[PDB]
RNA sequence: UUGGUAGUACACUACU
RNA sequence: GCUACCAA
């Protein structure tokens, strides 16, 4: 082959090389040698003279000696060789390449540059590129004329020696990162392998053998060939892809064409909504429902539409608590007549009859309260003895003993067993496996009329004036701003607040708050009494998670009550009537929503009514009060399907028939549900009849006006009136968001989920046999089409970023320690398998002991078993992520080597996988999490490159993309139709019988929007298809592929673990063989596991699956395009993909076919496209329009963006962790912020903000006149002037609130001061200038309020403040906690660890890359009280009520607050904290320097706060204008290093442990010494210990922590988040965004232009 | 840890 | 579950 001396030299250089530099040079020399070697052998075959390089002037001098080299101006190119024959100049170049790319550039360059000289000399110059493929050895020559001179070229040439040399060089430097960078060139770069060896076990894996045998022989070879391929060692990175693509090209192209030709087979009759479709669907629905339910036509089977009866108040009587107590007692005893429970009721009134001894009652109660309020903790070891007060046995305020002297045992029993339903079961069952749930007959005539009268009656009663002042918190504290935003909404509030509706719901809320408060400490042998501001309504809280209660209403006329279907009986008493509701057993989470309901109801009504004069508020309220309060499964079964039913009904193409027939399953237990089912039914019919008004006709300015200039011509759904399209959509989609979470029980959501999973698995085992098919067989993939489409997409996507593998590694921290990755160190749940029999069986015993004790303590009248019955029980426990990492680190299973390297190892080591449900809906092992991390993050990055894949799109990016696509599509439709008819239009407008002939022949536009949904995405996918996605991937090495595929093989052998909960119930009633799917699939409860093969579990492979989804839509695009060119038309196809969400947009212009046939064609190919890739498009849900896009609950209407922003407003009432006034309010406010960027109008945002305040204050009894109300305790004559940190009212422009939330409260206050106290001459200056002028301020001139505020800002805010502490862990399952306990018990353990952390203070804020660092930082965490509390799951209802009940107890650690400004035993009450705060401030004065420090930490430290400050000062507003055409704009960056963890270590002073580390460190030190800190805490430490006379290791830790936490939040750069705002115009800069925001959020009806007087940022 | 004895604590309170 | 006392 090559020269031998030359060969041995290369072999010496390779052996000697120690540098990427040296090795790189060898690579170049090998290539250049190989190129020369070819040329020499090539020239020998052509029998011409060999020349390595030849100047072009020499070519001329040779063929034209008479030409003047000084005047010819020859090009500056150097061809390898040439040949002048027959007056034709052949320019030659040799290439050794498997690709033609080098040749194209060489040709284009040479050809272009030889044109000038060709024309001058009259010499034809032919450019000849002679290439040889070094693999096949085939020659390729472009020049047809050169092949005529050499029609037979033979080059017996062998490149084997060059391949061996290259291979030896590359093997030696394979791990050299620098080598890969230099060698790689230049559209593809790799990194070092993640592992050395592959996985031989893969090739023997039965599941691989299954995957193999299922393919034809060629595809087997190609798969094994593709796995063993690696781009690093190959000529090009894409050879494998290209090879496999070309092999499958024939069958692919035939599929595209065969499918495209189907356009001519379309009948044009596609699935389509109409009267009959709806009717027949409904018919089939009723049939199915009857099989599955027990239908009743009887009203007495009715369930409560609302868990509440109500009556108006009585101004004739007193509203004193004690008065009301007696009033009820007497009213109960004076019940007249005989009925089943009247004797018990009278007895109850007797048991709370304190007679006239009210003063005794009060003082007894206040005595008990004072005691309880004396302690932060609960009172212990002091028995509560009931006091005798008249006939009543009083245990506590409004708690009464169940006195057996005052009630017959026979009557008492009826009350519990039958009325309360406590301890009763009627098993009228015939076989072992025979009792269906009962519902009302929604389609019965009279049953409907029954529901209608309830709605009618409730309107007659609640519409009436409540006869109260409308005044309330929302109105008094936010009415002003709401009115200025929009007077209409202000008026609408009053309309509501004046009615019985508002009072009724407000009463239910207050009473429920009190019911819950009261239920907490209620005992098994006591009842309790709840009251509210309405002196006619009460609640009896019956003895015992849940509350059992009955509402009691006092009223004058007997039928004058609001009875939403839960009245038990109305009774005549002494001075009128008394009504009692059925006993209600309601879980406390529902109860908490009831408390919140006034917010929901107000929000709902104002929303539905907003800006619509056709709607009657009365009608709105009657509907809204039920949706707000009917917190039931009944309504849930209606609001979900309503979206699909109604939308399908008005769609171009859809399937109402099937959706209603199969999936609509009403649970009409209440009358309201029956009433609502009807509204939905009519909605569908009404929807179809106005279908043509929604869907656009044949139409640029005619299209956009429809959505922008939205006129009100559609029929309203839930109440009489007319409605715009937007408003129409809100009525359809909003109701789903009324629904509460967890309306289903614990046991019942699991069981349903378990059964579906198991059923699907069982179906597959017995029917699903095939993996591949060409006819879209159920749950199959078209093999060759998958392969070809993957190659094509893998090529296109990989080409648009050359450093992809690097991107993956860096963005997902593959190279870094596992201990530095959030998701691998989280507090999420995780699963581990092992032997925990003893632990659990001991707990089984200990649990039953505590059960019987409490069960024995009654003045009233099993794991071990499981594991004896189950031979194959896979034992397990659920721990936390960080805890499992600790354990594995501790047992040296894991290490702190790069995470990706351990993942690779884990893919071989973990052979058996397990998953289960929660205590991402599946919990997996930590090991499972590691493996899938690699696969999904690889996919993640390539999804980001793929332009159609959107699950990878960061932030709010989707809403902006939808808009860009739809504005691109309106353009295409318009311009394309205008250009196709330019000539027809000209002939027409030039000139009625001959105009008509021409107007038919013109092209018609077709726009269709496919809003699609995929079916059983994860449960019925063809998981095998992803094997190719891995094998074909060029960025993966063979060793990496082998391990990944071995994992995926194992993954298809994974097992689901059935929670013991499911297994008990079945064993409990297992007398013999049973057919329940759970027992069936467990070999009759032999195992607690089931093998789950084909179902990859929901949430685990989203990116991977979403990438293939994109591939399926790329085939779809090609089919539609080919189909339309057969009609010589134009087409634009766009597709947006998001796991099981798909929005595909088609725009067509053609003149040979009716649109109905194109629609019919397009949908069938959509269905087929999904199926060929193993996806099942769901046509019950999938619907088609020509104007409305829907994608992941985002809309685009005729080009304009649209969102159901209401859903965020409804969640702004319940979302908080219940920690404190400031935190809770912050949490609730962020929902209003979200709604704003989603298009919420100004006035409705304020209502949300108002409600948020109310709920927050309500939680801590801080409302006006309430105990913890701080107004009187501070220098302020208005809530707006009291700080936000002390639960003051928020005061700031809405534009500012939107951008920076609660922190705007202070920021605005500081801005008011600048506007007031800077000199008259400086007022028009920027912020920085006005802050400098603070040194010329007079503190003495400031008002008391202003100094109070400033003092708080200075000494408290710098580095939330009034946060209650709780006495509370139950952390037995945490491995790391047990170790923390070993260290507590160890003699010097903890001090040793505290010491270690002070030495490495980096660990106080971060977690080091080191293992030891991590393990020791975790043990440390446990020393924190608040951390340990986080690990235990907490019921939000219990968090809510605990906060209420402890409101008067001392829960403020003021000593923790006070110490921070110095240079008392235990806890304190809220109210006492206020007082202590004021006192301290009085003796702590405020200087001009202090005020500057305030401005510098708040304003000047944040570029955002500077900008926002300037925007408010320097702005001036232009005249108002309408809102027309809203646009999506991304929020720009305002703010302008290395890993914070290491940077902080360097600080404690060696940038070593590059130079840039010092660069970081230098300006970290500047931040320190300017606002001195290093010297501040050193002094602060020295003081504390000198006072104590001994070292205080705790205080030193606290100080250090905050010192370094300040540094941690200074160093770390925040990655700019993508958040998109709907605005009146487009924002192109930071200046635009502020002006628009500032100008868009002031008035509902109009918006303003905002200009500025000076520079801003 | 086991066994025994005795307990297990609090809001609304309102123009109505 | 938590608390106080007692016994091992």
């Amino acid at each position: 082959g090559m020269d031998y001396q030359e060969y041995q030299q290369f072999l010496a250089r390779i052996n000697t090389a120690r540098d990427a530099c040296v090795a790189k040079d060898i690579d170049v020399d090998l290539l250049m040698a190989r190129h020369d070697y070819f040329g020499r052998e090539l020239c020998k075959s052509l029998n011409i003279e060999y020349r390595n390089d030849v100047p072009f002037i020499d070519i001329i001098l040779d063929i034209r000696p008479e030409v003047d080299p000084l005047t010819i101006d020859a090009p500056h190119i150097t061809p390898d060789n040439y040949l002048y024959i027959n007056n034709v100049l052949y320019i030659i170049d040799y290439k050794v390449s498997v690709s033609n790319e080098s040749s194209v550039i060489t040709y284009d360059k040479y050809y272009e540059l030889t044109r000038d000289i060709s024309d001058r000399l009259s010499i034809p110059i032919e450019i000849v590129i002679i290439r040889i493929d070094p693999v096949s050895r085939d020659l390729h020559i472009n020049s047809d004329r050169f092949k005529e001179l050499y029609p037979t070229i033979v080059v017996d040439i062998n490149f084997n020696q060059f391949f061996d040399l290259k291979q030896l060089l590359y093997e030696k430097f394979g791990d050299d990162e620098e080598f890969l960078l230099k060698v790689a060139h230049g559209d593809f770069t790799l990194t070092a392998p993640w592992c050395k060896t592959g996985c031989p076990e893969f090739w023997k894996h039965p599941i691989y053998k299954e995957f193999k045998m299922s393919m034809p022989v060629p595809e087997r070879r190609l798969f094994e060939e593709s796995v063993k391929f690696n781009a690093y060692e190959s000529e090009r990175w894409n050879t494998n892809l290209v090879k496999i693509r070309e092999y499958t090209k024939k069958d692919y192209s035939e599929h595209i064409s065969k499918s495209a030709k189907n356009i001519f087979l379309a009948s044009g009759f596609y699935k389509q909504p109409n009267k009959n479709e709806i009717s027949e669907g409904w018919t089939l629905m009723v049939e199915r429902v009857q099989d599955q339910r027990e239908i009743s036509k009887s009203l007495h089977d009715q369930k409560p539409s609302i868990h509440f009866i109500w009556g108006a108040h009585n101004p004739g009587n007193s509203n004193n608590a004690t008065f009301k107590l007696i009033l009820l007692s007497k009213s109960l005893q004076s019940i007249k007549g005989i009925s089943t429970y009247t004797e018990a009721f009278k007895s109850l009134g007797k048991m709370m009859d304190i007679g006239d001894k009210a003063i005794e009652y009060e003082e007894f109660c206040m005595s008990l309260k004072s005691k309880a309020r004396s302690s932060w903790k609960q009172i212990m070891n002091k028995k509560l003895e009931p006091k005798q007060i008249n006939n009543a046995l009083v245990l506590w305020e409004q708690q009464f003993m169940i006195n057996n002297d005052l009630i017959d045992k026979s009557e008492k029993l009826k009350l519990f067993k039958n009325f309360c339903g406590i301890g009763k079961k009627q098993f009228k069952n015939k076989m072992l496996e025979d009792s269906k749930p009962k519902i009302l007959d929604f389609d019965d005539a009279n049953m409907y009329l029954a529901s209608l009268t309830m709605m009618e009656q409730s309107k007659k009663i609640l519409s009436k004036s409540n006869g109260l002042k409308p005044d309330n918190f929302i109105l008094n504290e936010f009415g002003s701003r709401i009115k200025d935003a929009n007077k209409e909404t202000y008026d609408n509030m009053h309309k509501i607040f004046e009615t019985g509706y508002w009072q009724c719901i407000s009463d239910f809320s207050t009473l429920m708050k009190n019911i819950l408060s009261v239920s907490q400490y209620n005992r098994h042998n006591t009842f309790r009494i709840a009251m509210c501001a309405n002196n006619n309504v009460f609640a009896i809280v019956f003895p015992s998670a849940t509350v059992v209660y009955s509402i009691i209403v006092l009223h004058k006329e007997e039928e004058n009550i609001f009875n939403p279907g839960c009245l038990h009986g109305t009774f005549k008493c002494m001075n009128g009537y008394i009504s009692i509701s059925r006993a209600i057993r309601l879980d406390k989470e529902r109860c908490q929503r009831i408390v919140s309901s006034p917010g929901l109801f107000l929000t709902t009504c104002l929303l539905f009514k907003h800006d619509n004069p056709t709607l009657v508020m009365s009608d709105i309220m009657n509907f809204s009060i039920y949706t707000s309060l009917s917190i039931t499964k009944s309504v849930l079964s209606l609001t979900e399907p309503a979206r699909y039913m109604i939308m399908n009904s008005l769609a171009i193409s859809s399937n109402v028939k099937d959706y209603i027939a199969e999936k609509f399953s009403p649970y009409t237990k209440t009358l309201f549900s029956v009433y609502m089912t009807r509204l939905i039914k009519n909605a569908c019919f009404d929807a179809y009849d106005q279908r043509q008004r929604v869907q656009l006709r044949d139409i640029d300015y005619d299209i956009t006006q429809k959505g922008i200039k939205d006129n009100r011509e559609l029929t309203s759904i839930w109440f009489p009136g007319s409605v715009t399209l937007k408003e129409y959509l809100t009525q359809i989609y909003l109701p789903f968001y009324f629904n509460a979470k967890g309306l289903h029980e614990k046991h019942h959501v699991m069981v349903d989920l378990a059964k579906t999973i198991l059923e699907i698995e069982c179906e597959q085992r017995e029917n699903i046999k095939e993996i591949w098919s060409t006819n879209c067989t159920k749950q199959t993939v078209n093999l060759k089409i998958l392969i070809h489409s993957l190659c094509k997409n893998l090529l296109a996507d990989t080409s648009r970023h050359n450093h992809l593998r690097n991107r993956i590694e860096n963005r997902n921290n593959f190279r870094r320690s596992i201990t530095t990755i959030s998701t691998f160190t989280s507090s999420k749940s995780c699963l581990k398998i092992g032997d925990f029999r003893k632990e659990k069986e001991l707990q089984s015993v200990k649990q039953k002991k505590i059960l019987e004790v409490q069960s024995r303590k009654m003045r009233l009248a099993n794991y071990e078993m499981l594991r004896n019955a189950m031979p194959n029980y896979t034992d397990y426990i659920s721990t936390k992520v960080f805890d499992r990492l600790y354990e594995l680190l501790d047992k040296k299973v894991l290490t702190d080597k790069p995470v990706i390297e351990q993942i690779m190892d884990m893919m071989i080591d973990h052979k058996k996988f397990y998953f289960t449900f929660f205590n991402e809906i599946f919990v997996g092992e930590y090991e499972a999490k590691m493996c899938m991390y690699a696969v999904e993050r690889i996919a993640k990055e390539r999804c980001k490159l793929n332009p159609d894949e959107m699950i990878s799109e960061p932030g709010d990016g989707k809403l902006k993309v939808l808009e860009q696509k739809s504005e691109q599509e309106i353009r295409f439709l318009v311009e394309t139709t205008r250009q196709k008819n330019r000539e027809i239009d000209e002939a027409i407008e030039a000139l009625l019988g001959k105009i008509e002939k021409l107007s038919l022949g013109k092209a018609k536009g077709l726009k269709m929007e496919i809003n699609a949904d995929m079916s059983k995405w994860s449960a019925q996918d063809v998981f095998y298809k992803y094997f190719w996605l891995i094998a074909l991937d060029p960025i993966l090495y063979p060793q990496e592929k082998e391990r990944i595929l071995y994992f995926m093989c194992n993954y298809m052998d994974k097992e689901l673990i059935l929670p013991d909960e499911l297994l008990f119930n079945l064993l409990d009633q297992k007398v013999a063989y049973q057919n329940d799917i759970i027992a069936t699939m467990t070999n009759q409860l032999n195992s607690n596991t089931v093998l789950i093969k084909r179902n990859w579990l929901q949430g685990n492979f989203n990116y991977t699956s979403s990438y293939v989804h994109s591939c399926a839509m790329s085939v779809y695009k090609e089919i539609l395009k080919e189909a339309i060119t057969l009609l010589d038309g134009s087409i634009l196809v766009n597709s947006l993909v998001h796991s099981d969400d798909n929005q595909t947009s088609i725009t067509i212009v053609q003149d040979k076919m009716e649109n109905d046939k194109i629609i019919d064609f397009a949908m069938k190919e959509f269905e087929r496209a999904c199926l060929t890739f193993g996806c099942q498009a769901n046509m019950k849900k999938t619907y088609v329009t020509n104007c409305i896009k829907e994608f992941v609950s985002l809309f685009n209407l005729y080009g304009e963006p649209f969102s159901i922003y209401g859903r965020f407003l409804l969640t702004s009432v319940g979302d908080c962790a219940y920690i404190g006034p400031y935190e809770d309010l912050a949490s609730r406010i962020s929902s209003a912020q979200t709604a704003i960027k989603h298009g919420c109008p100004p006035s409705l945002a304020w209502v949300s903000i108002a409600i948020s305040h109310w709920m927050t204050s309500l939680t801590y009894n801080m409302l006006p006149g309430q105990s913890n109300d701080p107004i009187d305790y501070f220098p302020a004559e208005n809530r707006k002037d009291i700080p936000i940190e002390l639960n003051g009212v928020l005061d700031a422009p809405l534009s500012m609130i939107s951008t920076v939330g609660l922190e705007s409260g202070n920021l605005y206050f500081l801005i008011k001061l600048l506007s007031k106290y800077t000199p008259v001459m400086q007022k028009r200056e920027s912020v920085v200038n006005q802050i400098a002028e603070v040194k010329n301020w007079k503190v003495e001139d400031l008002t008391d309020n202003e100094i109070f505020r400033l003092k708080i800002l200075r000494y408290l805010v710098l580095d939330s403040i009034l946060t209650p502490r709780k006495f509370t862990g139950s952390l037995r399952k945490l491995y790391s906690f047990s170790k923390y306990q070993d260290r507590l018990s160890s003699p010097g353990g903890m001090v040793e660890l505290f010491t270690y952390l002070l030495e490495k203070p980096e660990l106080l804020v971060t977690k080091g890359e080191d293992m030891k660092d991590y393990m020791e930082s975790v043990i440390f965490r446990y020393n924190s009280k608040r951390f340990k509390e986080s690990l235990s799951i907490q019921n939000p209802a219990q968090l809510f009520i605990e906060q209420i009940l402890f409101s008067h107890k001392p829960v403020i650690d003021f000593s923790g607050i006070r110490d921070k400004y110095i240079n008392i035993l235990g806890k304190v009450t809220f109210t006492e904290a206020y007082r202590l705060l004021m006192r301290d401030l009085s003796s702590l004065e405020l200087t001009n320097d202090d005020i500057q420090v305030i401005y510098s930490y708040i304003i000047l430290n944040d570029p955002m706060m500077i900008t926002i400050a300037n925007t408010h000062i320097l702005s001036i507003y232009g005249s108002p204008q309408r809102r027309m055409g809203m646009s999506c704009s991304t929020m720009p960056e305002f703010r302008n290093h290395h890993s914070p963890a290491l940077v902080l270590r360097a600080y404690s002073n060696n940038p070593d442990i590059p130079t840039e580390m010092a660069r970081d460190l230098v300006h970290l030190k500047e931040f320190v010494e300017n606002t001195n800190l290093e010297e501040k805490m050193k002094v602060r430490i020295a003081m504390n210990e000198a006072e104590k006379g001994q070292r205080d290791i705790v205080f030193e830790l606290k100080e250090m922590t905050r010192f370094y936490q300040v540094c941690y939040e200074y160093v770390k750069s925040t990655e700019h988040k993508i958040k998109v705002f709907i605005l009146p115009a487009k924002s192109y800069t930071t200046t635009d965004f502020c002006s628009l925001m500032q100008g868009n959020l002031i008035k509902d009806k109009e918006w303003y232009t905002v200009h500025y007087l000076k520079q801003i940022l």
